[PDB]
DNA sequence: CCTGGATGGGA
C-alpha cells in the first residue's frame, strides 16, 4: 500500500536528501535498489550493520553529512562499506573523516572531497584496483584549514593502474605527488602552492587529456576572498614541462601571474583544443608574442583579466588558430575598438564566439564584426560604448550581439553598418531615452530578435520597428516613459510573434486597442490592467485585436475583479492565460465558457478564499490549472468532475484539512499532478485523504514526506505517514 | 575539463 521506501523517495535511484536522517535508513524488500542517495544529512555514526540491507548497492552518495568547520568528526567502523560487494560510486565529501574507510575492491568512481584527511598512503586506498575516478579536493585552505598541508606519498596510487581521473586541489601542495600511476588522462592539482614545475614533476604521464595546474601562484589584487600571494613574481615553467605531452587536449595556467609566454610550452601538445591563460599579466605578451604560431588544432582560448599594470591589438600569430570557435577576451580594459584591434582574427574560419565583455570600451567600430567568417556570437555587454566610433536565444543559431549596459543613450542607424546580417541584438539596460520613429534599424534587414527592455523609450509612433521586416521577438520590459497613441505600431509589425510589455509606465493616451493578425505571445504583466478596466469600456477590448494570440500574462496588475465581458472579449485563440500574483478574491468558474479554447490557466497567489462559485464547466479543454498559494479553505464537490481533460492541478500552499475525491469524481484517476504539499491537513487517525493519496501515489510530488500534516499539535510539520493514519 | 572571474563539480 504505503511507498516502499519510507521516509525516502523512489525514482533505480532511491532519494533519501534533506531529511535530517541521523542514521541510515532501514525501510517489504530492500535487495533491488542499487542507487541511494543521503545529501546532506545529519548521520555522523555509521557501523558494520548499517548497509548489509543494501548488499546490492551500485551507488552511494554521503554528501554533508558530518561537515567540517564550516564543527564535525564523523565516525565509521571497519566493516560498514564492506557489506556492498558490488559498490561501484561513493562520495564521502563534506564530512569529517581524517582516513579513508574500508572498501570493496568492485570500486569505481571516489570522491574524498572536502574531508579532514590529510595523508593519502598505500594502505590509505588498499585493494582499489579498478578505481577509475579519484577526487579529493579542499582538504588544506582557508575554507577547510589545516596545519601544513595534505601529503601524498610517493607511489601510493600505483596500486589504482586504471586511474583515469585524479583531483587534489585548494591542499596547500607545494610539489606535486610523485610516481602517480601513468594511466592518468586528467591531472588537477591547481589552486596549491606550487610555484615550481618542470618535466620531472610530471615524468611518466604520456596519457594526459588533461592537466589543471592553475592557482599555484596567484597575484590577490582585488581579492574578496582570503588569498595567497606567490611568493616569487610568477610560475617557474621549465620548457620542456608539458614538452612530452602527445595527448594533451586541455591546459589551464589560469591565475599563474604569468608575465610572458614561452612557444616551447605548447610545441609538443599537437591535440590541444583548450587553453586558459586568463588571469595573468599577458595584456603586452598577447599583442606581439609568436606563441600561438603552431596551436593549430587549439578550440578554446581563454584570455579573460590579463590587463595592464598604446592601443590593443592581437599578435600576428593569431592567424594560425584555423581551428579557433571561442575566444575569451572579458576584463582585458581595452578602451578601443577597432579595424586593427582584432583583424588577424577575421580569416578565421571556424571562429564563432567572441567574449569582450567588462572592457570599458567608449570607442567601438561594430562594422569589424561584418568581415568576420563564421561568427555566431559576439558579447559586449557591459562596457562604454555611447554611439557610432569616430528572449534572447538565439542560442548557437543565430548571429547573435550582445549591447546590453552599454552608455547608449539614442540610436543611430549608422551603427549598424555591415551588420546587416544580425539575427538577434540586445540592447537592454542602456538609457536610451528616443522617440523610435523606423529611422532606428534600417541596416538591421534580418533582425528576428530584439531586446530593449530596460531603457526609456517613448512608444508614441506607429511607425516604430517597421525597418525591420523579419522581426519576430521584441522586449520592450521595464520600460518607463501630446502625441499618438502607446502601443499602435504592433499592427504594423507583419511578423511579430512575441512582445513584451511588462512592467511599463502606461500613458493616458495608450493605445486603446492593440491588434496584430502574427503575435502568439503577449507579456502585459506588471502593469495596471486593475485601474484599465475600472475605466469602463475603454480598455474592454484592449487585447481583442490580437487575433490568433494563444498565450496572455496578466500576472501582477492588481486585478480585484474578473467580470465576464472582459474575459469574453479576450482572444477566442488563447490557450493559456495567467492571472498569477493579482488580488482575485471571487470567480466564476463557469466564465471558463467564454474562453472556449483555454488549456492553462494559472491563478495562482490571488485571494481565491475557496473554489465554491463555480465550477469547471463542460466542455472546457482546461489541460492545467494552477490555484497554489491561495488561501483556499473549501472546494463544492464535483469541482472538477467535468474537465474531462484537466491532467494537472497544484492546490499547494492553500489550507485544506482535507482532501476529498468527491471534488474530482473519475477524473482524479488520470490526473498527472496533484500537488497538495504545505497545506496544513488535519492528521486525525480517521483520515480518508490519505486513502485518496495512496489511490494516485505516483501522481503526487513529495508524497513520501513533503506533504506535512498541519494538526494535531504532535503531528504539526511532520509528514502524513510520521504515523499511521490508517488504523482508526 | 566544466563553470565564473570565485569557487565547487567531477565520475
Ligand atoms: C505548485 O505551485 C508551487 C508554488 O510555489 C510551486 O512551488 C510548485 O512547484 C508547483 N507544483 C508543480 C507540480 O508545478
Amino acid at each position: 500500500t504505503l511507498p516502499a521506501f519510507l521516509p525516502c523517495e523512489l525514482k533505480g535511484l532511491v532519494d533519501c536528501n534533506w531529511l535530517f536522517l541521523k542514521s541510515v535508513p532501514r525501510f517489504a524488500s530492500c535487495s533491488n535498489i542499487t542507487r541511494l542517495s543521503l545529501i546532506s544529512n545529519r548521520i555522523h555514526h555509521l557501523h558494520n550493520s548499517d548497509f548489509v540491507h543494501l548488499s546490492n548497492l551500485r551507488q552511494l552518495n554521503l554528501k554533508w553529512n558530518c561537515p567540517p568547520t564550516g564543527s564535525c568528526h564523523m565516525t565509521i567502523e571497519p566493516r560498514t562499506f564492506l557489506a556492498m560487494r558490488t559498490l561501484e560510486e561513493l562520495n564521502l565529501s563534506y564530512n569529517g573523516i581524517t582516513t579513508v574507510p574500508r572498501l570493496p575492491s568492485s570500486l569505481v568512481n571516489l570522491s574524498l572531497s572536502h574531508t579532514n584527511i590529510l595523508v593519502l598512503d598505500a594502505n590509505s586506498l588498499a585493494g582499489l584496483y579498478s578505481l577509475r575516478v579519484l577526487f579529493m579536493d579542499g582538504n588544506c585552505y582557508y575554507k577547510n584549514p589545516c596545519t601544513g598541508a595534505v601529503k601524498v606519498t610517493p607511489g601510493a596510487l600505483l596500486g589504482l593502474s586504471q586511474l583515469t581521473h585524479l583531483s587534489l586541489k585548494y591542499n596547500n601542495l607545494t610539489k606535486v605527488p610523485r610516481q602517480l600511476p601513468p594511466s592518468l588522462e586528467y591531472l588537477l592539482v591547481s589552486y596549491n602552492l606550487i610555484v615550481k614545475l618542470g618535466p620531472e614533476d610530471l615524468a611518466q604521464l604520456t596519457s594526459l587529456r588533461v592537466l589543471d595546474v592553475g592557482g599555484n601562484c596567484r597575484r590577490c589584487d582585488h581579492a574578496p576572498n582570503p588569498c595567497i600571494e606567490c611568493g616569487q613574481k610568477s610560475l617557474h615553467l621549465h620548457p620542456e614541462t608539458f614538452h612530452h605531452l602527445s595527448h594533451l587536449e586541455g591546459l589551464v595556467l589560469k591565475d599563474s601571474s604569468l608575465h610572458t609566454l614561452n612557444s616551447s610550452w605548447f610545441q609538443g601538445l599537437v591535440q590541444l583544443s583548450v587553453l586558459d591563460l586568463s588571469e595573468n599579466f599577458l595584456y603586452e605578451s598577447i599583442t606581439h608574442t609568436n606563441a600561438f604560431q603552431n596551436l593549430t588544432r587549439l578550440r578554446k582560448l581563454n584570455l579573460s583579466f590579463n590587463y595592464r599594470k598604446a592601443r590593443l591589438h592581437l599578435a600576428s600569430s593569431f592567424k594560425n588558430l584555423v581551428s579557433l570557435q571561442e575566444l575569451n577576451m572579458n576584463g582585458i580594459f581595452f578602451r578601443l575598438l577597432n579595424k586593427y584591434t582584432l583583424r588577424w582574427l577575421a580569416d578565421l574560419p571556424k571562429l564563432h564566439t567572441l567574449h569582450l565583455q567588462m572592457n570599458f570600451i567608449n570607442q567601438a567600430q561594430l562594422s569589424i564584426f561584418g568581415t568576420f567568417r563564421a561568427l555566431r556570437f559576439v558579447d559586449l555587454s557591459d562596457n562604454r560604448i555611447s554611439g557610432p566610433s569616430t528572449m534572447d536565444r538565439c542560442k548557437n543559431f543565430k548571429f547573435t550581439m550582445d549591447l546590453s549596459r552599454n552608455n547608449l543613450v539614442t540610436i543611430k542607424p549608422e551603427m549598424f553598418v555591415q551588420l546587416s546580417r544580425l539575427q538577434c541584438l540586445s540592447l537592454s539596460h542602456n538609457s536610451i531615452a528616443q522617440a523610435v520613429n523606423g529611422s532606428q534599424f534600417l541596416p538591421l534587414t534580418n533582425l528576428q530578435v530584439l531586446d530593449l527592455s530596460h531603457n526609456k523609450l517613448d512608444l508614441y509612433h506607429w511607425k516604430s520597428f517597421s525597418e525591420l521586416p523579419q522581426l519576430q521577438a521584441l522586449d520592450l520590459s521595464y520600460n518607463s516613459q501630446g502625441i499618438g497613441h502607446q502601443f499602435s505600431f504592433v499592427t504594423h509589425l507583419s511578423m511579430l510573434q512575441s512582445l513584451s510589455l511588462a512592467h511599463n509606465d502606461i500613458h493616458t493616451r495608450v493605445s486603446s486597442h492593440l491588434n496584430s493578425n502574427s503575435v502568439r505571445f503577449l507579456d502585459f504583466s506588471g502593469n495596471g490592467m486593475g485601474r484599465m478596466w475600472d475605466e469602463g469600456g475603454l480598455y474592454l477590448h484592449f487585447f481583442q485585436g490580437l487575433s490568433g494570440l494563444l498565450k496572455l500574462d496578466l500576472s501582477q496588475n492588481n486585478l480585484h475583479i474578473l467580470r465576464p465581458q472582459n474575459l469574453d472579449n479576450l482572444p477566442k485563440s488563447l490557450k493559456l492565460l495567467s492571472l498569477r500574483d493579482n488580488y482575485l478574491s471571487f470567480f466564476n468558474w463557469t466564465s471558463l465558457s467564454f474562453l472556449p479554447n483555454l488549456e492553462v490557466l494559472d491563478l495562482a497567489g490571488n485571494q481565491l478564499k475557496a473554489l465554491t462559485q463555480g465550477t469547471l464547466p463542460n466542455g472546457t479543454l482546461l489541460q492545467k490549472l494552477d490555484v497554489s498559494s491561495n488561501s483556499i479553505v473549501s472546494v463544492v464537490p464535483a469541482f472538477f468532475a467535468l474537465a474531462v481533460e484537466l491532467k494537472e492541478v497544484n492546490l499547494s500552499h492553500n489550507i485544506l484539512k482535507t482532501v476529498d475525491r468527491s471534488w474530482f469524481g473519475p477524473i482524479v484517476m488520470q490526473l498527472t499532478v496533484l500537488d497538495v504539499r504545505s497545506n496544513p491537513l488535519h492528521c486525525a487517525c480517521g483520515a480518508a485523504f490519505v486513502d485518496l493519496l495512496l489511490e494516485v501515489q505516483t501522481k503526487v510530488p513529495g508524497l513520501a514526506n513533503g506533504v506535512k500534516c498541519g494538526s494535531p499539535g504532535q503531528l504539526q510539520g511532520r509528514s502524513i505517514f510520521a504515523q499511521d493514519l490508517r488504523l482508526c
